[PDB]
């Protein structure tokens, strides 16, 4: 016997049956805009889990759960049960615990000046794609994609998406706040103030963290808000007339620098696979229609290697799941199944 | 010992020898970085800031720091140009009066003993800063990024000096400009809204932001976020009216915000707190840019009475610092003030 906790929680999925739920252990994993999140054990299956708390206020629309309940896919995180708490009302989100995040597996390599292999980049890389597919399929976006927010096992190779308090379903006409991703993995419509913003957002923040796991530091450190904008430019190079009639139609008249861009092969380290590169300027776009959807991500040719049946892990195990898609996952564009199931993957 | 080629900042516009010596770096950030040295030739002790600039882009700072003399502004003394490791930058060395402590350093000392600042310091810096503003709204320039880190101040005489005009610019009606811009805690809500057309009205909101904490021992508006920030307003000035929303941006018109009542300004501060300030930061902290006063209708002002009694002193028992040798400058925003702002006691 330790401590045990005992609360009534209500499972994730299913119609609002609570039942009793005992967990031990507990541990302060970290501390943030995310609330708090603890590590627990389930004394029941001994299973361990992350217990995210948020305090919440009544006044304002609180989206996370709503959201959270409604999905369900391998490269996300699971809610498996959420409770209240007590000097106001907090909300006990009780989701699958992953032991590392890519920021900090990325960080390692960074102290070491080593590259992190790519077969780990794809795997990754490949695994947040799907995400979003799922998420972007219902319409929500995500709204925070960046390294910390990426979960994952190292030995098992699998990653899962986190962290939806600031996801929520963005509808055609509506308008919606601009001041939200973080600075680094912030899409440059949103720099200009933009509210007829899209889903691609947030392929905008993936394709920042693959640059970023391709170089070993991020793309685009801004200094400052306004720094931001440079570090973009000074790559992306200046945007048409069209471009910023794209993103945001009050820059029409700006005038900024007349910058050519840096062609993207010396942007990146030179062993660097094409792929990689072919990719990563497909979403690292100034139009944010011109960008890849998800699903035309995971089914680009930087991806093959995994599609490849005599493929594994470096450890020697086996790849984790990535070809059992649902209908939900394909909406977008459901004939790409071919290419994304392989043969040998598929039933 | 150094020795470098560099010129007056007033006059003339004529290279010659400097040497310094006694270099020791005070700090990093987007500001580049600042040294302290002294001066071989008359002894003085002086700050070396050291930015990097890209030559493609409009870097305004040394036309702006040459166009200033205020007692309340940094003296620019000499300025140079050291080389940079790629042919697009440079580095520029403005050489400036050394301050000894800051605000930041000031309010975040004052606030680890778990109390306020004396009333009568809250009362000498915000006049110092607030004046400094009316002589630089008054060319039309904007600061905008106001925050008590780019406040220095002398302790002992209490002469408090604007700094770093990195982000500085001068606005000029009927052009578009970056909304992304100032420091986050202090960023006016009508650039969170992405407001191109903003005025010279954020820097006075900023301002506010900073008379606001010293009252209040710590920052009024903490965002743990981007999102998080329009939060924490609206949790203060509650939920804007249709014409406050329109007055920011004309594209919110349709945003469904909460409906959240303003929390009472007497209710925010501690109860202790002179309401003099309080409606200070009302008439300062208003979502409308034009209903915030200017820098030097907030110069003249019940709250800063007290400065103005001809038997104020500095609890160190020395005089003041010179708080009323106002400019036709200074004054050109609305000369009639002079009759509250200049009193009696001096002439
Ligand atoms: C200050 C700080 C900020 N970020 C972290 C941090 C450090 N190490 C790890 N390791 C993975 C631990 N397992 C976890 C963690 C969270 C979830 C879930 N939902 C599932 N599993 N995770 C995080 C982390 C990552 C995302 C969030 Cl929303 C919160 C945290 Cl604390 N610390
Ligand atoms: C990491 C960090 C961030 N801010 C600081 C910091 C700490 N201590 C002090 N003390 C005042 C020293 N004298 C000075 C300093 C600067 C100037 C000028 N322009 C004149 N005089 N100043 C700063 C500071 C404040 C504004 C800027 Cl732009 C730069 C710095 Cl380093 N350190
Ligand atoms: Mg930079
Ligand atoms: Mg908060």
């Amino acid at each position: 016997g330790s401590k045990v906790t005992t609360v009534v929680a209500t499972p994730g999925q299913g119609p609002d049956r609570p039942q009793e739920v005992s967990y031990t252990d507990t541990k302060v994993i970290g501390n943030g805009s995310f609330g708090v999140v603890y590590q627990a054990k389930l004394c029941d299956s001994g299973e361990l889990v992350a217990i995210k708390k948020v305090l919440q206020d009544k006044r304002f629309k609180n989206r996370e759960l709503q959201i959270m309940r409604k999905l369900d896919h391998c490269n996300i995180v699971r809610l498996r049960y959420f409770f209240y708490s007590s000097d106001e009302v907090y909300l006990n989100l009780v989701l699958d615990y992953v032991p590392e995040t890519v920021y900090r597996v990325a960080r390692h390599y960074s102290r070491a000046k080593q590259t992190l292999p790519v077969i780990y980049v794809k795997l990754y890389m490949y695994q947040l794609f799907r995400s979003l597919a799922y998420i972007h399929s219902f319409g929500i976006c995500h709204r925070d994609i960046k390294p910390q927010n990426l979960l994952l096992d190292p030995d098992t190779a699998v990653l899962k998406l986190c962290d939806f308090g600031s996801a929520k379903q963005l509808v055609r006409g509506e308008p919606n706040v601009s001041y939200i991703c973080s600075r680094y993995y912030r899409a440059p419509e949103l720099i200009f103030g933009a509210t007829d913003y899209t889903s691609s957002i947030d392929v905008w923040s993936a394709g920042c963290v693959l640059a970023e796991l391709l170089l070993g530091q991020p793309i685009f450190p801004g200094d400052s808000g306004v720094d931001q904008l440079v570090e973009i430019i000074k790559v992306l190079g200046t945007p048409t007339r069209e471009q910023i009639r794209e993103m945001n139609p009050n820059y029409t008249e700006f005038k900024f620098p007349q910058i050519k861009a840096h062609p993207w092969t010396k942007v990146f380290r030179p062993r660097t696979p094409p792929e990689a590169i072919a990719l990563c300027s497909r979403l690292l776009e100034y139009t944010p229609t011109a960008r890849l959807t998800p699903l035309e991500a995971c089914a680009h040719s930087f991806f093959d290697e995994l599609r490849d049946p005599n493929v594994k892990l470096p450890n020697g195990r086996d790849t984790p799941a990535l070809f059992n898609f649902t209908t939900q996952e394909l909406s977008s564009n459901p004939p790409l199944a071919t290419i994304l199931i392989p043969p040998h993957a598929r039933i």
